[PDB]
């Protein structure tokens, strides 16, 4: 069990690299951006799914960081 | 934990295991399916980069599990330039 807060804690400074992706997508007013960040949101989830096996994680801790970006994935398209 | 760092280097495998049977099925007979291979490859690799930051999995451990799949899809991709 102290395994599984090094793990929630690499796991969400990881969704945050991408979050900062996304909101300063949203602070400032492309082509195909879109790309990028579908794979980040693989990548992530890939790691949130490792995690989650291996009982590191608890599945709803997983689902709560995957929804946290996928609220503001939404907010960027839109245009 | 012993039991953890062993499950965990396994885990990691058995994901690899599916992408090279993936790969193989390809070698053996669709700029999509390239596309497709490239993000599991991303995918595998930040499992590994993740495990090897929590200590869970050793560096080298890692290392040889990517190294296994991209000579494999180093064959697939010098096969797609002859086909």
């Amino acid at each position: 069990a102290t395994m599984k807060n090094a793990a929630l804690k690499q796991l969400t400074k990881d969704a945050d690299e991408i979050l900062h992706l996304i909101k300063v997508q949203l602070d400032n007013l492309c082509p195909l951006y879109e790309e990028v960040l579908d794979t980040q949101m693989f990548g992530l989830q890939k790691e949130v799914d490792f995690a989650v096996k291996l009982g590191l994680v608890d599945r709803e801790d997983g689902k709560q960081i995957m929804l946290r970006l996928e609220k503001e994935l939404s907010k960027l398209h839109e245009a």
